[PDB]
């Protein structure tokens, strides 16, 4: 089925990266059509990413991740999401979590950085490749919010590095880093 | 006999989100215990993000309201309980969508408060008709957390549609939500 994505002008929205990798990750076909922001978005919800699967049309990439995984599922397909009841939970919590905290990134700032080392340090361990065992999409996108730890204070611990360096090193993600250098 | 269940609320039974996890609890008719979390500042063990809601099912704890909508849905599903979400793929897909949006938008509520009151007053007039009871008909906790979000508008200005109006009234006279205005009320 045709699909569209929607996606930011200048590549930077770690949601629509996020989106990108799902589609990239199941190995499924899509044209890129762009939105320049200031300001031309002005989707129910007016903001970027947003899917075109053949007269569906879906927006926040979280959505957009479950409803693949839904329509694509595993075996015929690479699940996104695990299959585990409670870890499947567990990466729904990550994904929420990144996307509706740490808006700080000062007391306030201080307070976001000391969560997000603290769970990183938590949720990351050499012996898993992801937070969870097997690669979820909630792994892309905790590795692009771990980057903010840089203009924290606290002394980040190697696993982590190297987690957000394993992450980033993604054949998808890496098809997205391209993509947005071919501008130009 | 059930795996037990506790939520964990602010203590002032304020947050928007407490009431959507207690909510999706109370139309599955599930047994839970309530423990509460102060501020300031108690926040500060059984919860990755130190927000509230958080679940403990059984031994497993879990955050964010929507996640926990999902897992209690997975858990404890239809036909055997209630659904607090659609069954309709697609339609599941836009209720999952306006959970995230009304969990990630919205924060000015100006200018940029000028522009989330507008997307906030155009959503509710697309999404909101006399002849359905929720957004996309049968109820969904979509609907609790859209009807919560709406009350913002009061704080706007521009006029409301009556149809939405209404639509916030319908939603806060649920049973499940009014078990949510009670128990708030016993403190
Ligand atoms: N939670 C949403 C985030 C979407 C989002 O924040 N999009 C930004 C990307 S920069 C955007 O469209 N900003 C433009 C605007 O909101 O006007 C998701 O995961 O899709
Ligand atoms: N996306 C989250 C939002 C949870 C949330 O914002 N909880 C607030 C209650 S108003 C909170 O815990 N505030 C304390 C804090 O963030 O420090 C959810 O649905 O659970």
């Amino acid at each position: 089925k045709p699909i569209t994505l929607y996606v930011g002008a200048d590549y930077v929205s770690a949601f629509a990266m996020s989106a990108f990798v799902v589609l990239k990750e199941k190995g499924l076909d899509f044209e890129i059509r762009t939105v320049d922001l200031k300001s031309k978005q002005q989707s129910l919800t007016r903001r970027v990413p947003t899917l075109q699967h053949d007269r569906f049309t879906l927006s926040e990439s979280s959505a957009i991740a479950e409803y693949l995984d839904e329509v694509y599922p595993a075996p015929h397909y690479a699940a996104v999401l695990p299959a585990d009841r409670e870890t499947r939970a567990l990466a729904r919590q990550l994904q929420a979590w990144i996307r509706s905290d740490f808006m700080p990134l000062g007391e306030a700032a201080q307070l976001a950085c000391e969560k997000l080392l603290s769970a990183a340090d938590r949720l990351i361990d050499d012996e898993r490749y992801g937070v969870f065992g097997d690669w979820c999409i909630a792994d892309t996108d905790f590795a692009l919010m771990l980057n903010r730890l840089v203009a924290c204070g606290d002394p980040v611990p190697p696993k982590v590095l190297r987690y957000v360096e394993r992450q980033w090193a993604r054949p998808s993600v890496q098809q997205w880093v391209k993509q947005k250098r071919d501008a130009e």
